[PDB]
Order: C-alpha cells, then sequence, then structure tokens
C-alpha cells in the first residue's frame, strides 16, 4: 500500500500518458475518494503545479473538484483532488455516440454554468471538450451533475483586482482542440470568454448529431488542416448544424459567434433559450439522462 502526501493511499491506475499517471485512491484521514496525478519532475513543460494554483483559485466553486494536496515526492510532482465519475465522452460512447435532445439540453445548461463560474474567477478555459466534463459518483447528491476538470490550458482573461480585460491581438499560434475551437481562434485571434461559449456550442451539436461536418478532413500538414476546419466552420450555416434538431441550438451558436472580444456572455439568456426547447417538446428538466437507461 503506497501513501503520498502523508495520508493519501494510492489505488488502481485509471489513466496514463505523456502527462504522467493517474490513480484513484483514498484520503485516509477521512475516507473520501480521490484522484491522484503524478507528473515526472523533469518534464519539458510542467503543468501540475500551475494546475494546483488554478484549483486553489477555484476551491469552493460548485461542481469543480476540491484540490487537497500538491507536493513533490520521489521523482514526481503530485496533485490530489476529489474523485469524480465518467466523462461525458465516456458516457457518449456508452450511449452509442448520440445523446437525446433532453439529455443535451440538461447537460448544456450545467456546462454554461460551470464556465460562467470559471469566468467569474477571471479565467478562460481555452480547451473545451466533452472529455473534461465529468459526472459525479453513484448515489452522491451530484451523481449526475456535470463537473469540470483539467485546467492546464486555463488563462487569466482579466485582472483579478481591477477586472481590466486582457488586450486584443491577432497572429496567435493555434491553441486547443481543432474539433471544437472557435472561428476566431482559427483566425489567430486572442481568446476571450466568447471563445469558450462558441466551443460549447460546437460540443452541443457534436452530442446531438454524433459528429460535426468538419471531422475527417484531409490536409498536407496540421496547419493546413486547422485552416480547412476553420473555413468549413465559417461556411457552415448554423441551421445546417441544427437540421432535425431544435432551432435554439442553431440560435445559441449564432449568438455566441457574434459576441465582441471583451463582451460578457448572457449566460442566463443562453440557459433560458436552451430550456425553452423542453417547453417546445413538452419535456421537463427532471434529471433523467440517457446514461441512466444503461
Amino acid at each position: 500500500s503506497t501513501i503520498v502526501g502523508l495520508h493519501y493511499k494510492i489505488g488502481k491506475k485509471i489513466g496514463e500518458g505523456s502527462f504522467g499517471v493517474l490513480f484513484e485512491g483514498t484520503n485516509m484521514i477521512n475516507g473520501v475518494p480521490v484522484a491522484i496525478k503524478f507528473e515526472p519532475r523533469k518534464t519539458e513543460a510542467p503543468q501540475l503545479r500551475d494546475e494546483y494554483k488554478t484549483y486553489k483559485i477555484l476551491n469552493g466553486t460548485p461542481n469543480i473538484p476540491y484540490a487537497y494536496y500538491f507536493g513533490q515526492e520521489g521523482l514526481h510532482n503530485i496533485l490530489v483532488i476529489d474523485l469524480l465519475g465518467p466523462s461525458l465522452e465516456d458516457l457518449f460512447d456508452w450511449c452509442g455516440r448520440k445523446f437525446s435532445v433532453k439529455t443535451v439540453v440538461q447537460v448544456a445548461v450545467q456546462m454554461i454554468t460551470l464556465i460562467e463560474d470559471l469566468h467569474a474567477h477571471d479565467l478562460i478555459y481555452r480547451d473545451i471538450k466533452p472529455d473534461n466534463f465529468l459526472i459525479g459518483r453513484p448515489g452522491q447528491p451530484d451523481a449526475n451533475n456535470i463537473h469540470l476538470i483539467d485546467f492546464g490550458m486555463a488563462k487569466q482573461y482579466r485582472d483579478p483586482k481591477t477586472k481590466q480585460h486582457i488586450p486584443y491581438r491577432e497572429k496567435k499560434s493555434l491553441s486547443g482542440t481543432a474539433r471544437y475551437m472557435s472561428i476566431n481562434t482559427h483566425l489567430g485571434r486572442e481568446q476571450s470568454r466568447r471563445d469558450d461559449m462558441e466551443a460549447l456550442g460546437h460540443v452541443f451539436f457534436y452530442f446531438l448529431r454524433g459528429h460535426l461536418p468538419w471531422q475527417g478532413l484531409k490536409a498536407p500538414n496540421n496547419k493546413q488542416k486547422y485552416e480547412k476546419i476553420g473555413e468549413k466552420k465559417r461556411s457552415t450555416n448554423v441551421y445546417d448544424l441544427a437540421q432535425g434538431l431544435p432551432v435554439q441550438f442553431g440560435r445559441y451558436l449564432e449568438i455566441v459567434r457574434s459576441l465582441s472580444f471583451e463582451e460578457c456572455p448572457d449566460y442566463e439568456g443562453y440557459r433560458k433559450l436552451l430550456l425553452s426547447v423542453l417547453d417546445d417538446l413538452g419535456e421537463t428538466a427532471d434529471g433523467q439522462y440517457d446514461w441512466m437507461k444503461l
């Protein structure tokens, strides 16, 4: 039995990669389950200590896991946070890579709220994807609540004291995942709150459709592939994305695409827009999700 940070016992390995290794485990002083990430101390780019700092800023935010411990032991940097459940990408896969409208509406409104809370802590996320939004653990009050992890790409968009927005600029190298990234990110524009909101809109359509029309494109190099995906996004009318689906999802994406660089998103307006879908369909936001039928 291997222990880190004085009282965190390591259990089964749950992930591995260039970042390091990820285990589940137990906080032995109180029995709460935790996730423990280990990053090699001598690594090209260290993210773990910075991620901890981001977690401390967030610590206390609803549905973001608490960070219990960061330290350096043996040959690794170590981070301990609350253990959560499957990601939306895991659940998506188990559900045959398509979610019902009712599931997407309910998940969407919670994702908007998570990002609103992140933005309230002066941070933009910059790497929106279904792989980083997770449900809770069975039988907990937040078992089917959406949670947000992985703050490796997060960056300050305004000064925490003054709230002075970062400056506009262009010619930026492409950061984030090509599938969900905003049109403005494709054009090398400085990212702000709008870009997180647009990426959310792309994820919503991905859930509803099973795929986006800019997946599976061919290019000579990655830079050219990025360019082609961006053009397709620019070309694709929002109502081609929404065909057979509630028009509110097309409208959502249209609205967030028109936000100005410094503009505060209308989070509550977006939640009401998306919830109105349920009124249209005679459905209700009662906490029933597709994965609860598995």
